[PDB]
RNA sequence: AGAUGGUAAGGGCCCACGGUGGAUGCCUCGGCACCCGAGCCGAUGAAGGACGUGGCUACCUGCGAUAAGCCAGGGGGAGCCGG
């Protein structure tokens, strides 16, 4: 259901849009690295966080 | 003084049981033929690949650094996160 949620947020991301798109993506990107960085060490990772964040990025990218 | 009976190191034939081997029968996601349909794709980068892509992934499948996926329109009505 998280889809309907984030979607509206993105045309909502039309304060600055292409610019905030980029700002927001870059952010989600870091969170992703921070994530897999901790995922590699083992004792700081669950799971579904990644794929959810991965696809999260995708629709932002759209 | 004479006679003709036992032994099986092993071998043979037959019976029983077993090993090995994978024929025969049954089966079938595959193949074959015909008939009907349908019949082009590419510089808006094809056909076909290489590399990559999953939290743990060797291969196959799918996909392309948005990477077993992204958006929207239909379908569908309880399961789903390929093998
Ligand atoms: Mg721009
Ligand atoms: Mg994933
Ligand atoms: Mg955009
Ligand atoms: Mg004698
Ligand atoms: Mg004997
Ligand atoms: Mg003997
Ligand atoms: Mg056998
Ligand atoms: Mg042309
Ligand atoms: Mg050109
Ligand atoms: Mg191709
Ligand atoms: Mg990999
Ligand atoms: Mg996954
Ligand atoms: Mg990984
Ligand atoms: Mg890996
Ligand atoms: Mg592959
Ligand atoms: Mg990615
Ligand atoms: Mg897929
Ligand atoms: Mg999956
Ligand atoms: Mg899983
Ligand atoms: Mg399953």
């Amino acid at each position: 259901m998280k889809l309907s949620e984030v979607r509206k947020q993105l045309e909502e991301a039309r304060k600055l849009s292409p610019v905030e798109l980029e700002k927001l993506v870059r952010e989600k990107k870091r969170e992703l690295m921070e994530l897999r960085f901790q995922a590699s060490i083992g004792q700081l990772s669950q799971n579904h966080k990644i794929r959810d964040l991965k696809r999260q990025i995708a629709r932002l990218l759209t």
